[PDB]
């Protein structure tokens, strides 16, 4: 997250924290997820597609800190790592971009929500938020694109959403933009999302609820001008989430 605010769990506490383990054993982060259900985390395909091995993951729900552990938290195995059938990479959209994992515990158990640790609701079917509607996004990602770091402390900030007849304008990202994906950024494009922050919430309010309109996917660098952060259209994949979470 390039600006925005440093926050803690109890602020998104369906924010999933995704890690991968290497043959050394090293364990590094990965990406982004939201708990949609207490054994479902839903993320971005991208982060997966070159490491599709399950065994190979680990998620920490309840976790506010990238590299020790938060008071509260729980750690899962993946027990299936669901990848869009139809994803594809350009030279810079994703497509399908979305992702599932089946998390349980070493003890056979899926989440139990608690302060730090809750479920997210998604959206109905094609209903998204107007235009110019404030929403917010959570990450471990990049505060600065050239930064080699990830932040230590989660982060959060607001992003507005983006027509898509604007954000298909070329001088934005052209053709490359989708109808199932969503647009949104700064209007000085001084915050945005960024490396690190993929498979991880655009949360909007609609209804009198917070609703996982989109997950972080792509873009043209971070914080830049005319180039929004580009989001999986969560409302355009409801049966696809519904037929693997069955
Ligand atoms: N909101 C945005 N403007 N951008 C992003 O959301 C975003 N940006 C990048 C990125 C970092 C530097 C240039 O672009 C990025 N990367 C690094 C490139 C390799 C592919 C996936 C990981 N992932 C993202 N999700």
């Amino acid at each position: 997250i390039i600006g925005g605010e440093f926050t803690t769990i109890e602020n998104q506490p369906w924010f999933a924290a995704i890690y991968r383990r290497h043959r050394g054993g090293s364990v590094t982060y990965v990406c982004g997820g939201s708990l949609i259900s207490p054994c479902w985390v839903i993320s971005a395909t991208h982060c997966f597609i070159d490491y599709p091995k399950k065994e190979d993951y680990i998620v920490y729900l309840g976790r506010s800190r990238l590299n020790s552990n938060t008071q509260g938290e729980m750690k899962f195995e993946v027990e299936n790592l669901i990848l869009h059938k139809d994803y594809s990479a350009d030279t810079l959209a994703h497509h399908n971009d979305i992702a599932l994992l089946k998390i349980r515990s070493k003890e056979g158990r899926c989440a139990q929500p608690s302060r730090t640790i809750q479920t997210i609701a998604l959206p109905s079917m094609y209903n998204d938020p107007q235009f110019g509607t404030s929403c917010e996004i959570t990450g471990f990602g990049k505060e600065q694109s050239t930064d080699y770091l990830y932040p230590e402390q989660l982060k959060m900030t607001v992003v507005k959403l983006i027509s898509h007849r604007e954000c298909q304008q070329p001088h934005y990202y052209g053709s490359e933009v989708t109808t199932k994906m969503l647009c949104a950024a700064d209007p000085q494009w001084k915050t945005d999302s960024c490396q690190g922050d993929s498979g991880g919430p655009l949360v909007c309010s609609l209804q009198g609820r917070m609703t996982l309109t989109g997950i972080v996917s792509w873009g043209r660098g971070c914080a830049l001008k005319d180039k929004p952060g580009v989001y999986t259209r969560v409302s355009h994949f409801l049966p696809w989430i519904r037929s693997h979470t069955k």
